C-alpha cells in the first residue's frame, strides 16, 4: 500500500498508545545478532512516539552456551535456574556486554536510555529440596525512580539482575521480573520479545487473541517454556496490566506491526473481567422494576407492567455483582425470523460507565444470533448515539418489522430507529 | 578526639560542600578488593550530605590483568592504550561486573544511583604511526541529562565507555574523561582516587597545597603516571573546574579526610588567577591619582598631593590587567623596625568583589615581610570589617608606632585600628 | 576515637535524619548565655544535613526574671500562666530580643530562618475559677505555609506567640505548642532541649529509652514540670509524631550525640502500637489452620494436623486485633534445655509488611528466654533472608538438636537453618 | 460618588499595579496609635491586589521617647543616628512589639506575612571623628530568598536591624534601607509614609509631581529631614525603581488613594531619563538625510531635498545620544498663527520602541506652544494610530490651514489627518 495510507492506518494506534507505560520483556538472544539493531531502531522510533518504556532482557540461554559448552550442566527446577557464584559472575559481564550493544545500535538507528538501581532481590531459597543459590525474585522495585525518569522521557533499561540488603546480587528470572515490573507501574502493556510468533492453539493455529481463560485453558497440553510465559502473563493482567503481547523479535518489524496495525502479528492476551449475566427468573421481577420505574416515568422507557414482565420473564437477561442487580435487557422477536429487538436496556445510575450497558448488549447479541437472528433493532428516544456508536444504523420505520411498525405510528413516540446487522 | 568536636570540625566543610558537584574518577583496582565496600560507604555518606556526585572508573590494570595474563603486550602510545576489538568487548564485561559490584556494597552499607548513554566518543585515531583502535575520547557530553539527574539527588555512574554516530563503543581513558566531564559540569571538585598518597615534592615530601604553576614545574622531573594526573588536572582547572584533588582511595576514609577536614590528606590544586601586581614607578602617578582623589574626597583615604605621591612612589604597589590600573596600596613604615602600615588601599569601584583587594593586601604582607616587618597596622574610618575579616585584631593609639600615634591624635579622623601578625 | 571513625558512625543516622522535619522545643533560658552560640551551631549544622527545622521557643522564665525580680508574682494554674497585658508586652519584647540573637549566632557560625504568622491562639479562659487573660493555645496552625518553608530548605522560627480572629496577641505555653505543631506537621521527631538530663527513673537513674507506657507510669510519682513534659511528649505521640526526645541543652554538643549516635545521652520515648499476642487455646484452632494451610499447601510451612495443634496449642501464640486472627508462630523445644525453634510463623497476606511478624518473633523469644532458652534456630525453604536481617546466623545440620538433625535429615526438604543467640 | 463609578475608576490602577513589587518605608511612629489598624487593613487589601509588598520600619523615634525621656542625648551625624549596645538592644525588643502588632492588625481587618533573615550590615565605622557603634547599613540583601516569598505571595516584614559574619546586629536606618532593598528587586514602587504630606515647593504648595530634578533643587533650601527623604528617593530612581512616592500615613486612606486614583494625594518623584533634544544646524543634513530617505522611499515621508532641509534647518529638531543621530521631527507653520504641524517624525529603527518617538512629539509641542500654536495637525498614510493614541483626534480637510489643504488635495496620498488640542 502507500505510505499516507499506512501512516493513516497506524494514527489511531499512535493515538491510542501515546504517553502509555510498555514493558519489554525481551529474550537475551535477541540481543546477539543484527536483530538488535533492528530492535533498537523500533524501540528508538517508539520512544519519538511519546511510549514510555521499560526493556528487561534474560540471560539464561547466554548462560548455558557459557555452561553446557564448558562440561557443567544447568539445573531448572521449575524453569527457575540454579545459579551459583560463577553463573552470576556471567550474567554480570553479559548485561554489560548487552547494554553497551543496545546502547551502541541505539545511538547509531541520541534517544535517553538510562538504568538504575531499581530492583531489590531476596533469594528464591529451596525448591523441592534444591538449593537455587543466587536465583533471587524481585523484593521491592523502587517505582518512584522509575516514574520520575519515564516521567522526562527517558527509556529505562533494566538487567535481570537485583540486589539485596546483605550486599549480593541475584539473579533475575526475565519472564517473572518484567511482569513484576508491569504490576508495580501499572503499566498498560507487557510485551515479551521471544523467539516464537506467539501462541498456539490445540488445532496448531497461532492464537492470535485470547482471554486469560482461553490462556488458562491452553496451558494444560503445552510446553514448559509457554506454560511459563502464560503464567506470568495472567499474573501481570490479575495484578492491573491491560493488555500482554507474545511476539517474534526475531520477524523482523513485528514489534511496530503488532502495537500500529488492526491486524497485528504475535498473539494478545486481556482479562475478562467478572460480569455475571443471567436468565432473569421470577425473583428478579422487583428488582427490574424498581430499576425500570425512574426510566418509564422519565419517558425514555416504554411503560412496562407486573404482569408483562411475569409473562415475559424469560426474554429478559439481567446483569448482577455480589446477589445485586445493576442491569437488564430484553430480547424481543418478531414473525420476521431474522429479526430482533434489543429492549428495555438499563443500568443503574450508580454502576453506569463502567462497561454494564456493553456487556449487556454483547449478551443479547450472542442470544440473538443463538436463534438465527441477523438484524437487531433499537428504538430510542434519547439515547439513539450510544447505539449509533456500537454498530447501529440508522433505519426508517418502513423498515421494521411489521407489528413493531404498527405500535411505532400508534405510540407517537417518534423514537429513533437503528440497526446493527449480526453476522453468521 | 571526641565525637561532637571531630562533628563541629567538619560543619563548615559540610556547609561549603553541600549542593556543589563532585566527580570523582576512581582507579579500577580501588573496585576489586574491599576497597570497594568502604568506598560505597564514604561515596553513600557524601550523598547524604548533598554533594552532587558523578563517579568514573578506570578499566585499563584490568585489561592488563587480563592481557599481560594471557600472552598479549599493551601498548601505550602517550599512556593512551591501543585497544582493539578484543579489549573492547572485556572493558564491557568489567564495566558490568562493577558497576553491578558497586551497585550491591552501596545497597549494604537505597541510595539512588543512575547510569546512562551521556557520553558520546570519537576515536583518537593514529598517535605517532600507531593506529590507536578503539581507544576514544569523549567528543560530546550530554550536560543537560546529567544535570538533570544530579538535580534529583542522583547518583550518577559512568564506565569509561563512550558511543559513536557510527554505531561503535570506545574505550576511554578515565583521567581524561573524569577532566572532560568536570569542565562540562563545571564541576566545582574533581577529585582522583588513586593507589598514591599524591603528588610529591623534589626533596620526596608530599606536597599537600599546590598551584596548577606549582604542578607544572614538578612534572619536569615526574614519572609518566603523574605527569599525565597533572596535565589532566591543569586542563581542568583552566576549563573552569575550581579545585583539582588526588588522593589514595587505598588509605581506609581518605575521602571523608580530605572533603571535612582543615589538615586533609593527599593533595590539592587550584589555579592562581591572573593579576599583575608591580612596584609603581613616575607614569602611574596620574592613574593612582584618579583612583583616590574620589576617595579622599569622600573622607575615607588621607588627603595625597602629586608631590607626596612623586617623593614617595617606591612605597605603592599597583594592580594592572591590559594596562588598565585597578588597584593600588602602600606599605608605610616607621622607626619600629618591627611595625608596618598598609595605607590607600584601593579598588576601582567597577573592578571591586572579584578579589582585586585581597591580592593587594597579600602582596604587601609578602613585601612587609620581606623587610622584616610582623606587625601590620591598618587605619580605617568606615572600613574596618573588611580588616577584621581578613585577619587584623582591633588595637589602641597607644599601641601605635609613636609617629603614627601622634599624627593619629593631631587628625581628628578617630579611625578605628586594627592590627595583623605576620610570621616569620 | 578517630574522626573518620566518628563520621562513619554517624552516617546511617545521618541517612535516617535526612529529609525528615524535626520540631525543637527550645526552652528560653538556653537563649540568654553563650548556650546559644552553641546551638545556633548545631542547628546550623542539622539544617545542612537535609533536615527539616522548626524551632519553638519558651518565655515563662524571663517573665518572672521581670516580674518576681518587680515585686509582681506569677501564678501557675496547671503550670499555665496567667499573663496579662503586661506580661504579654513583655513576652513580645523578649521574642524579638531572642530571635535577633539568634539569628545573628547563626550568621556568625548564611542559613536561611524565616518566621511568620503561622499560629492563630484562642484564650484558654478561666482555669479553676481564675481566669488566664492573656494565655492562649493554638487553635489553627498554618500547615500548608509550614510545609512550603520546610520544602525550599527554611528553618523555621516561632516565638511562642499565637494571633486572633479578634485582632489579639496570646501567651503560647511552649512545651503544649511544640507538641501541637509537631502532630499538625506529622513529624518524625520531636525534641525538648531542657535543662535536665532528660527523665529520671524511681531509682534515679536517667531513663535512656521509655515506651509511651513506661513514660505515662513515671508521672505517678514525678515533680509537676516532669509531668508536663510527658503529657506533651505522650499526646504528641498519640498523635502520630514518631519520637520525642528530652536533652539537657545545656550540655554542649548533646543535639548532636543524641541525633547521631547509636548510644545517644537524653531520654528517649515511643509508642508501643498496639498487638494483642495470647497463648492460643482450643477455640483458636480452626483460625490458626485456615492460615497455616495455605502455605502448608505450598511447602513452606510443615504439614501440621488438627490432632497436633490440639495436643500442641499450648506452643503457640496468636496475634488478635478485634476478635480477627492475624498472625501465629509457635516454640518447640528440644532435649538441649538451652535450645528452641521458632516454628509455624505465618502472618495474613492481609496484614503483611506491617511489623506484625516481628512482634510475634519478639514474643516468641520472650517465651523462649522465660524458660532458659538461649539458642533459637529458625529453618526455612524460602523466608531465610527474613531471619538472617532480623539476627539469625547461618548455622550447619550438624549442629542441630539431635532429634531435630534426624527430623531435618529425612525431610528431604533440605531447609536453611539459622541461629539467634538469646541474651540472659 | 457611586461605589461602581469609584471601583471602575480604580481599576486600570489594579491593572497597572498587579504583579509588580511595592516596598513601603514605614515611619515607626505609624505602628502605634490606631492608624496602625487602618495600615494593616490597606497593606491586606493590597495583598488581595496581587501586589508583591516589603514592608520596612523605622525605630529612631521609639528610641528617643527612651533614650531623651531618660536623660541620655541621641547624637545625628547626618541624620545617622549613633546606637550604641543598649539602643540596639531595645531597637531589637522595638521590633518584635511591633511585628507583632502589626500582625494582629492583619489578622483582625489570614494574609500570609513572613519575615527572616535577608540583611547582611555592616557598621557605618566613624563618620567625622564620631564612632557610629552599631549603626549599620546593608552590605547584603538576600534577594532570592526574597523574591521566592513574594513569588509565593507572602507578605515580607522587615525590621531595621541587620546581622553581619562577626555574630553582631546592626540598626539600620529606614529610609535609606527601603531604598536600598527596592534597588536590589529592582521594585517598580518605593513608598515612604511619613507624617507629612509630601515635598512642598518654595511657594509652600504640595509638589504632586517631581523629576528628580526637580527634587534635586528643592533640596537647595530644605529641612534635614526632608533632604534625606531626596537623597534615597534619587538614588532609588537612578538605581532603577521605577517611582517613588511620598505619603502622610497618618492621612486615614492616602496609600490607596496615592495607588488608585487619577489624582492621587502625595508626591511623585521620577527620573527623567536623558534625551539630548536640540535645534538641527547645517551638519546634521546628511544624518537627517540618511534617516529620512528609506521612508522617503518608502511613501511614508514626503520626498525632502537637499534644498529645502538647508533652507528650512531651523524648522528642524534632532534627537542624539553620543553625537549619534536616532530621530528627527519638524514644525511646520502656516497663516493662520493657531495652527502647526508635526512633520518628518522618524526614529531609527534600530532606536525604536525605547519611547525617542514620544520624547520628539512633546518637545515638538513644547516648540509649538512656545510661538502661540494651539492646534497640531499630523498626517500620515500608514501611522496614523500612533498619534491617535496620542491625544489626536481624526479632523477633515476641509479643516486643514488653507495652502495644506491645497497641498493634500494634489498630493494624491490622501493621507489620513489628525489634530492634537495644544493647551495655553
Ligand atoms: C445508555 C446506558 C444503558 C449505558 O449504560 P452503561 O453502563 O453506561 O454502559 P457503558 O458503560 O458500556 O457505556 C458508557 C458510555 O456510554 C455513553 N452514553 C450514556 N448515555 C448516553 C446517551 N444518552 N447518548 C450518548 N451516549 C451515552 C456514556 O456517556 C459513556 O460514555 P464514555 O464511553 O464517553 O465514557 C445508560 O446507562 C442508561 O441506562 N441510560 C438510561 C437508560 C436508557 O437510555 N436505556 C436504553 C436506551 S433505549
Ligand atoms: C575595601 C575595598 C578595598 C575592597 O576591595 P575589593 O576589590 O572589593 O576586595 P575583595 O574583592 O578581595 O573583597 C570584597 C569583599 O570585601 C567586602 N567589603 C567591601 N567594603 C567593605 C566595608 N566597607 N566593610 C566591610 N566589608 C567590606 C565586600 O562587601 C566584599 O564582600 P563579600 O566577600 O561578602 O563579597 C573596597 O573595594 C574599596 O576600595 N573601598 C573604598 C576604599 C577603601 O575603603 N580603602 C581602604 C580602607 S582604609
Ligand atoms: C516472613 C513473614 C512471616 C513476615 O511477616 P510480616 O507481618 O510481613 O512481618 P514484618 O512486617 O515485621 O516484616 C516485613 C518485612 O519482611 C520482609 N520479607 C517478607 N518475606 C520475606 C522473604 N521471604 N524473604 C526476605 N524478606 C522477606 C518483607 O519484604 C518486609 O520487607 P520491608 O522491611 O523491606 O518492608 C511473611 O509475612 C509470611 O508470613 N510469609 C509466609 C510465611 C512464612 O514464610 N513463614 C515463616 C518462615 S519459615
Ligand atoms: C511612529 C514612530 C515614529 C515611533 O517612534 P518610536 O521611537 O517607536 O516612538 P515610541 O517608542 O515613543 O512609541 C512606540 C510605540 O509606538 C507604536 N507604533 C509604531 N509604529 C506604529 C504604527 N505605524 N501604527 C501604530 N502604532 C505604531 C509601536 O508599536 C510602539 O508600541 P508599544 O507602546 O505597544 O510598544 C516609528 O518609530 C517610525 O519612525 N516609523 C516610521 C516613520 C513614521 O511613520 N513617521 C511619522 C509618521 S507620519
Ligand atoms: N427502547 C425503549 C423504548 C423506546 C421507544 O420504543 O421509543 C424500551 O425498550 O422500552
Ligand atoms: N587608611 C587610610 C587612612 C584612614 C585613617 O588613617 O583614618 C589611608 O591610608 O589613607
Ligand atoms: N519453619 C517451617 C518449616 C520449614 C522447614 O523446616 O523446612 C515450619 O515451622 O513449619
Ligand atoms: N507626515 C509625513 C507626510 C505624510 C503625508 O502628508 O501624507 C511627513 O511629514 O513627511
Amino acid at each position: 500500500d502507500s505510505f499516507v495510507a499506512h501512516f493513516r492506518e497506524a494514527a489511531p494506534y499512535i493515538r491510542q498508545m501515546r504517553g502509555t507505560t510498555l514493558v519489554a520483556g525481551i529474550d537475551g538472544r535477541l540481543l546477539e545478532g543484527g536483530t538488535l539493531n533492528k530492535l533498537a531502531a523500533d524501540i528508538g522510533l517508539l520512544s519519538q512516539l511519546g511510549i514510555r518504556l521499560v526493556l528487561i532482557h534474560g540471560a539464561y540461554h547466554f548462560l548455558d552456551r557459557l555452561a553446557a559448552a564448558q562440561g557443567r550442566t544447568p539445573h531448572y527446577c521449575r524453569g527457575l535456574r540454579v545459579t551459583d557464584e560463577t553463573s552470576l559472575g556471567q550474567a554480570q559481564q553479559f548485561a554489560g556486554t548487552v547494554r553497551s550493544r543496545f546502547e551502541a545500535a541505539l545511538c547509531g538507528s541520541s534517544v535517553p536510555l538510562v538504568s538504575g538501581n531499581f530492583l531489590t532481590a531476596r533469594p528464591i531459597g529451596v525448591i523441592d529440596g534444591t538449593d537455587m543459590e543466587y536465583a533471587g525474585v524481585i523484593r521491592k522495585t523502587d517505582t518512584a525512580a522509575l516514574r520520575f525518569q519515564l516521567d522526562a522521557g527517558n527509556i529505562v533499561w533494566m538487567p535481570p539482575l537485583g540486589h539485596s540488603y546483605g550486599g549480593k546480587t541475584f539473579n533475575l528470572d526475565m519472564v517473572q521480573a518484567a511482569a513484576s515490573v508491569a504490576v508495580s507501574l501499572q503499566a498498560e502493556k507487557l510485551v515479551y520479545l521471544t523467539l516464537s510468533d506467539g501462541i498456539s492453539r490445540p488445532d496448531g493455529t497461532l492464537a492470535e487473541t485470547l482471554s486469560a481463560q482461553e490462556a488458562q485453558s491452553l496451558a494444560e497440553h503445552a510446553a514448559s517454556e509457554t506454560r511459563r510465559l502464560i503464567s506470568s502473563a495472567v499474573a501481570a493482567l490479575e495484578g492491573g496490566v491491560h493488555r500482554v503481547q507474545i511476539l517474534n523479535g526475531a520477524a523482523d518489524g513485528s514489534l511496530l506491526q503488532e502495537l500500529f496495525t488492526r491486524n497485528g502479528i504475535g498473539t494478545s492476551i486481556a482479562k475478562e473481567a467478572f460480569v455475571s449475566i443471567r436468565q432473569a427468573h421470577s425473583g428478579d421481577i422487583p428488582h427490574i422494576a424498581a430499576l425500570i420505574r425512574p426510566l418509564e416515568e422519565q419517558g425514555i422507557l416504554l411503560h412496562r407492567s407486573r404482569e408483562y414482565l411475569e409473562n415475559h420473564i424469560s426474554e429478559f437477561s439481567i446483569l448482577e455483582h455480589d446477589g445485586n442487580l445493576y442491569g437488564c435487557a430484553a430480547l424481543k422477536t418478531f414473525a420476521e425470523a431474522d429479526c430482533g429487538e434489543i429492549a428495555c436496556l438499563a443500568v443503574s445510575p450508580q454502576a453506569q460507565d463502567g462497561g454494564y450497558g456493553e456487556r449487556l448488549l454483547a449478551h443479547i447479541i450472542d442470544k440473538a444470533r443463538g436463534i438465527g437472528i441477523s438484524r437487531l433493532f433499537a428504538l430510542s428516544t434519547n439515547t439513539g448515539e450510544w447505539f449509533a456508536e456500537r454498530g447501529f444504523q440508522t433505519a426508517s420505520e418502513d423498515e421494521l418489522p411489521e407489528t413493531r411498525r404498527k405500535d411505532y405510528r400508534s405510540n407517537g413516540r417518534n423514537s429513533h430507529i437503528l440497526v446493527r446487522r449480526l453476522h453468521r
